[PDB]
């Protein structure tokens, strides 16, 4: 049905039971219905499109669970589904789980396959205030663990790298100073935040602009820099002797 | 119909239920609809040509999703959507996520494909008053890590390519002082600013 173009979703029981019903979905507007009190304490959250979080706990038992096995990935055809990018696309959007390449986990989401060196990037937003007061990331320890995942991947990304490539330039040639300033991050509110970006220092206040731009090392002038700082070493030593 | 000219969208009910409904719509005004009280606590807000957010929140759910499936991005064709390009204008205009090159998320948007190199700008005016006061952006900080993936896009889509570039012409000449004065943004009221 999902491929045939309205979704509906029936199903009865083994005892002639009645199960099916009707959502309202001109195309999509979720299916949602909670049962209570002695009758059948149950409630089916059923998302479109996407795979919204179906939070529901019961007696004795909690479900959250995003859920969806490979086959049904690709049963995703009349969803969005096709070659690789549209497979993993369509996790991140639903489902998760696929180490490909950079990875970012937080607010009980799960970013994959995108690579790094193709400027990627990822994000992934907090979850709802309803979300919390049920659980959401129980606690902050829990959410470290669970966001290690992305310390270990920049550090893997980028980090480890780069530290190759400067070794290529350096097997040419190469001058390397700039791998002494600093890199950073950035900081701060809209229109007034601090978007620094290796070297780059910008910060633009609330009433007031920041900035600060550097220039280091040259092949010949770089090593003659360095023996300066070695050499006075040297003569530090000789009036210690002394 | 979408593709035939005339959208009306129609939709009867398993029990001979009657829900189809006629809008204003000599080419495009909207259709929207909202019941509540003992009968059907149920609004269903349809917009056409793009994808406007359609707010709506009931017993024990919210939703606000733009929300459309990458076949219906294809049946959009009697819509804006042809070859690639086209694909990722409809989803700026309508719905979103398409990691292209540079991206700025902001204020319930999402910019997708454009080559910071193809001198590419972007970007993404904020809601509306109602729309706060329902919730919106929620709390800073929920805008800030939503925000961040620019921070990291900026980085990613000039910060570092320059450098491989001033490499380049570091390994033919060069000469190069002015990275190191600065490179800053703009800030200031229209016809007063800087």
């Amino acid at each position: 049905l999902l491929n045939l173009g309205h979704d509906p979703l029936a199903d009865r029981g083994q005892k002639g039971t009645a199960k099916p019903l009707q959502p309202s979905a001109p195309r999509n507007k979720t299916r949602v219905v909670s049962y209570r009190v002695p009758h059948n304490a149950a409630v089916q959250v059923y998302d479109y499109r996407a795979k919204r979080a179906r939070v529901v706990f019961g007696p004795e038992l909690v479900t959250l669970d995003p859920e969806e096995q490979f086959t049904v990935l690709s049963l995703s055809a009349g969803r969005p589904k096709r070659p690789h990018a549209r497979r993993a696309l369509c996790l991140l959007l639903g489902p998760d789980f696929f180490t490909d390449v950079i990875t970012i986990e937080t607010a009980d989401h799960a970013r994959l396959q995108l690579q790094l060196a193709y400027n990627w990037h990822f994000e992934l937003k907090n979850r709802n205030d309803p979300a919390e007061a049920a659980k959401l990331f129980s606690v902050p320890d829990f959410v470290g663990d669970a966001c290690k995942a992305i310390a270990s991947r920049v550090r893997g990304a980028v980090a480890s790298v780069t530290f190759d490539d400067f070794h290529k330039n350096s097997a040419r040639i190469i001058r390397m100073a700039v791998f002494g300033f600093e890199m950073s991050e950035d900081t701060g509110p809209d229109g007034t935040l601090l978007p620094k970006a290796r070297d780059q220092a910008v910060f633009p206040q609330n009433g007031l602009v920041v900035s600060s731009v550097d220039v280091q090392s040259v092949e010949p002038v770089d090593q003659r820099t360095r023996d300066a700082l070695q050499r006075s070493v040297q003569l530090a030593i000789e009036i210690t002797t002394n």
